[PDB]
C-alpha cells in the first residue's frame, strides 16, 4: 500500500551469453522484450579482465578470448513482478535452463542476478550513465 521508505526491483535482471557476430543489443532487447515487455536493456562486455598467453589453453590455463569485445547482453526490466511474468512464461513446461535465438542466432539466457551482480549492473549503469 504505502511505504515511508523505497525499494528497487530485484527480478527485473538479467544476463545472456553467445553474442551473435555483428548483432548488437537491440537485436538482444527486440528478443526478449517480444516476449511480454519493454524493459531496458543493455549489452557489455566482460569487466576488468586480465590477459591470456598468445593462443594456447593448458589444463588450467586462460583462454585466448580474455579480453573479448562483445559477448554478454543485460537487461533490466521497470518492474520486477513483470519480470517475473515474462519469466514464467519462458519457463515452459519444465525448468531446465532458458535459451532463446535472438536476431536468427542462438543465445543463451539466464534470468537470475544475485545482489552482487544486480548492484554491480545498478551502479556500474549508473556509473557510465548516472
Amino acid at each position: 500500500s504505502v511505504s515511508i521508505d523505497v525499494e528497487i526491483k530485484q527480478n527485473c535482471l538479467i544476463k545472456i551469453i553467445n553474442i551473435p557476430q555483428g548483432t548488437l543489443k537491440a537485436e538482444v532487447v527486440l528478443a526478449v522484450r517480444h516476449l511480454g515487455y519493454e524493459f531496458y536493456c543493455d549489452y557489455i562486455d566482460e569487466n576488468s579482465n586480465q590477459i591470456n598467453s598468445n593462443l594456447i589453453q593448458q589444463d588450467q590455463h586462460p583462454q585466448l578470448n580474455d579480453l573479448l569485445k562483445e559477448g554478454q547482453a543485460m537487461i533490466r526490466f521497470q518492474n520486477s513482478d513483470e519480470q517475473r511474468l515474462a519469466i514464467q512464461k519462458l519457463l515452459n513446461h519444465n525448468n531446465n535452463k532458458l535459451q532463446i535465438e535472438i536476431r536468427g542466432q542462438i543465445c543463451d539466457v539466464i534470468s537470475t542476478i544475485p545482489e552482487d551482480e544486480e548492484k554491480n549492473y545498478w551502479n556500474y549503469i549508473k556509473f557510465k550513465k548516472n
